[PDB]
């Protein structure tokens, strides 16, 4: 297990444009295209991302490519965030993955609502963190996924994903 497989599991793989749990146009391995309600807008963003006239459909390779880039950017976002980076550096490898997962899912944004959890994580108060993290819209909206991530942070193992 690693971040890529983990996320592949949590996000799935779809080769045609679809709506995510929030209703946003997405493709591939959770690659958000746009929050706009316009399918055309989405198609435009897709073509721009891929470099060709896709007509809303992509290949597996293409999907994987967006994915790699997306992971990369998430990490890079983390390393560039002053609130995040210190936490991340303090963690072990498994838990780092849990944290990348979350940013991939929701972005850097929202980091403020997660202040308390951060602090807990930085201190290595796993069970307390786990509880605090569950007090969130995130958990209430995507509970199964959130449980997996929270478990990961709590245990430092991949058991939730096995
Ligand atoms: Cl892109
Ligand atoms: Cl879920």
């Amino acid at each position: 297990m690693n971040i890529f497989e983990m996320l592949r599991i949590d996000e799935g793989l779809r080769l045609k444009i679809y709506k995510d749990t929030e209703g946003y146009y997405t493709i591939g391995i959770g690659h958000l295209l746009t929050k706009s309600p316009s399918l055309n807008a989405a198609k435009s963003e897709l073509d721009k991302a891929i470099g060709r006239n896709t007509n809303g459909v992509i290949t597996k390779d293409e999907a994987e490519k967006l994915f790699n880039q997306d992971v990369d950017a998430a990490v890079r976002g983390i390393l560039r965030n002053a609130k995040l980076k210190p936490v991340y550096d303090s963690l072990d490898a498994v838990r780092r993955a849990a944290g990348i997962n979350m940013v991939f899912q929701m972005g850097e944004t929202g980091v403020a609502g997660f202040t308390n959890s951060l602090r807990m994580l930085q201190q290595k108060r796993w069970d307390e963190a786990a509880v605090n993290l569950a007090k969130s819209r995130w958990y209430n909206q995507t509970p199964n996924r959130a449980k997996r991530v929270i478990t990961t942070f709590r245990t430092g193992t991949w058991d939730a994903y096995k």
